[PDB]
């Protein structure tokens, strides 16, 4: 992974980026480009910037704050950086594809969180229907950015894809959460941010790996299921140390909780016992 | 050898362990799931014999009122825990040879499949500019489908006529389809592994049609939708189809719950479909 950069502006990875970036849709940044307008914009000045980045020259624009239906919050970027951010994502995940839990499920290639409920729920069935649900504050509110890069650079040697991730993460990019509502669809703004989570989050996969837990993780939510509630209290305190100290995260300690499948709302979904199938199974909550 | 497969000592542990791992309720002869190891350790090998001389019956299934999260029950068809263990095996053998053959915009009842799928395929559709859905409702599936018709159909693949038998006896003892994915249920469905899988390689043929004519759909066990990009060739493509389905199929389309509607209009899967403004592109959540 030396010369990565080459790879990312290759003219088959950035035409396949565009096309998906397109068909993407999504709305526009802070300089008003409609996502019909990259077309002939890429045309004209595509290969300067494909200079301006080999030279680490080229500038993010910040993302913009739009209110979308109560209201939620997204950071849109701008439709140029949405290509570049899918131009490097393109290569960056077949690397950590390989390095990945088989656990966690958000905004992967061929997952969804429909899978993460099932494995969850198979784990439930097994006798580990004692549920640690922690609560992480907002991601990349949070995260600290040398961090991330610093764990980012154990597989990545490459200086100009460092330094151009980097910048992105000072753009502000971050995480579509709409489906903590059973949302299915296209997200906004997630071409690079979804995956640079998993890459943070996924030292947490393999500590909870390392101890034998049974998890299942969907971008920054996860639960974690265990066989007793007093296990569930120490595994709820070691977990969330490990979070604070070792990744730099904050531990929403209101929200996070010890609590029975029932009590628990996880990608939209709640959980109930099936008293015929003699198995917990999940459907969405109110 | 199919028979002699599915009757190896490997595969009827596998079938075993992911029988218990289903739990689920009792048939007729009331035999609970922690049950099976002391009568498969007794009778293991006479059911054996009794399945390679086409001697084995099954018993049929027990209809058991399940009770629905939100009120209400469903009426389902569950089979003894012995046929489910049997069931299991044989369609631990049988669905490697058929996933060879599937649709890839199938996602019924299959292996690392799931609705969420058949619902993102969908949208992906939908935002490229065909957001007309014909949406064709088919009567339920095992009692209206015709045994030998689907038995046929089954036999152009599998040769042994001793797995032939055994799961034509199968559809006799009356299994079925869980169907409580409709109420967006995510969980083990109840009723055998077997007849899902039965149900997909009939319409199996109903997939290879629509792709011979270029359509783009997903399908979800007989729950299918087709995206199009016009309303006349919607109501054409909901001719066409139909006619398909009864005259090759034999199965039976419900024409008062079928219809041609545009996304929003949609409720597939548990799922209903919305427009997102800022997104520019539909959207789908439980109805
Ligand atoms: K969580
Ligand atoms: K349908």
């Amino acid at each position: 992974t030396s010369s990565l950069m080459e790879q990312i502006l290759s003219n088959d990875n950035l035409n396949r980026a565009y096309l998906q970036v397109v068909r993407n849709k999504g709305a526009e940044g802070v300089d008003g480009m409609k996502y019909t307008e990259l077309k002939e914009y890429l045309a004209k000045n595509g290969e300067i910037i494909k200079e301006q980045l080999r030279i680490r020259k080229y500038k993010p624009q910040p993302v913009r704050r739009v209110e979308i239906p109560g209201v939620r919050n997204l950071g849109v970027p701008t439709v140029t950086d949405r290509f570049i951010q899918q131009a490097i994502a393109q290569v960056l995940t077949p690397i950590y594809e390989e390095q990945f839990h088989d656990h966690s499920y958000g905004f992967r290639p061929n997952r969804c969180a429909q899978q993460a409920i099932l494995t969850a729920l198979d784990m439930m069935n097994d006798g580990n229907d004692w549920i640690v649900d922690i609560d992480l504050e907002k991601f990349f509110d949070t995260v600290n950015h040398d961090k991330l890069m610093t764990i980012i650079g154990r597989t990545i040697k490459d200086g100009d894809v460092i330094s151009i991730v980097r910048k992105y993460l000072v753009s502000g990019i971050m995480i579509d959460d709409e489906y903590e509502d059973s949302i299915v669809g296209t997200p906004q703004g997630g071409n690079l941010s979804p995956l640079l989570a998993n890459i943070m989050l996924n030292e947490l996969d393999k500590e909870m790996e390392k101890r034998g837990l049974n998890f299942v993780r969907y971008a920054d939510d996860c639960i974690i299921m265990v066989g007793s509630e007093m296990s569930a209290n120490r595994v709820m305190r070691n977990i969330s140390r490990f979070i604070e100290e070792k990744l730099g995260l904050k531990v929403n300690m209101t929200k996070s909780k010890v609590d029975r499948p029932r009590g628990i709302k996880y990608l939209g979904f709640g959980f109930y016992y099936d008293t015929s199938a003699q198995q917990f199974k999940a459907k969405p909550h109110a």
